[PDB]
RNA sequence: GGCAGGGAUUUUGCCCGGAG
RNA sequence: GGCAGGGAUUUUGCCCGGAG
């Protein structure tokens, strides 16, 4: 198993220095306690102009070991979904050109307002807390 | 004297308060060191929808002396215009509704995209640095 | 994303889900 | 307001003025 399915949420990410980590919370499926820590370039995450991430998005993802220590190969929200970023966007997709009656994806769960978490609603959002 | 003019910057704000203080640099004209302390309520705001000030926020004012030390009567942005608050804007008035090539109030002088001072431009902005 | 209203010294509370 | 590109552990740099 070189090729490995992940999901977590975004640890940290420097958008100035183009890099971050993302806490790991799901590896192949099946549930990490405590969560691995997975390298982020911002040439690996899956976004419509400029990329970045913020701290605590929910990223559903690919990676691999490297030499430095575990690498993300392509990073999207939930769902394969865009991710939000950092400094008016699709409720289906997270697309920046139309709204969620118009997209001409196929209906995606509902996802965090603030964070895209599939897991609760912004009303609810820990990372909105703070 | 007992309506008088003052300007200065904001000093602090509180928007769930619905108070704070502005640093009066000027008082009738004449200028202040060390500046002086004025209070300001929400209420006194010359603002469209809801009012607030942003620390360091440039500002043109009446006070009077009340029991409790200065309080601020009316406040505005320099020349009159409308202040910023906190949490698009005319470049020449500060109303939401329109942009400068359409303003029906006479030329104001440039104000700071950030602070409203009229003595420097965002590029140069001392409040902006931080 | 939306909505506001704790008057005297320090940086804002609340509400939102098959749709803007 | 605008524009981006420092690959391995912590939250972003730059540029903008009689006009968006
Ligand atoms: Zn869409
Ligand atoms: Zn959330
Ligand atoms: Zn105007
Ligand atoms: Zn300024």
């Amino acid at each position: 198993p070189q090729l490995l399915h992940g999901a977590g949420i975004c640890k940290w990410f420097n958008v100035r220095m183009g890099f971050g980590f993302l806490s790991m919370t799901a590896r192949a499926g099946v549930a990490l306690d405590p969560p691995v820590d997975v390298f982020v370039h911002q040439s690996k995450l899956h976004m419509e102009g400029f990329r970045s991430l913020k701290e605590g998005e929910a990223v559903e993802f690919t990676f691999k070991k490297s030499a430095k220590g575990l690498e993300s190969i392509r990073v999207t929200g939930p769902g394969g979904v865009f991710c939000i970023g950092s400094e008016d966007r699709c409720y289906n997709c997270g697309g920046l050109d139309h709204h969620a009656k118009e997209c001409k994806l196929p209906p995606q769960p509902k996802k965090c307002h603030f964070c895209q978490s599939i897991n609760h609603m912004v009303a609810s959002c820990p990372l909105k807390a703070q």
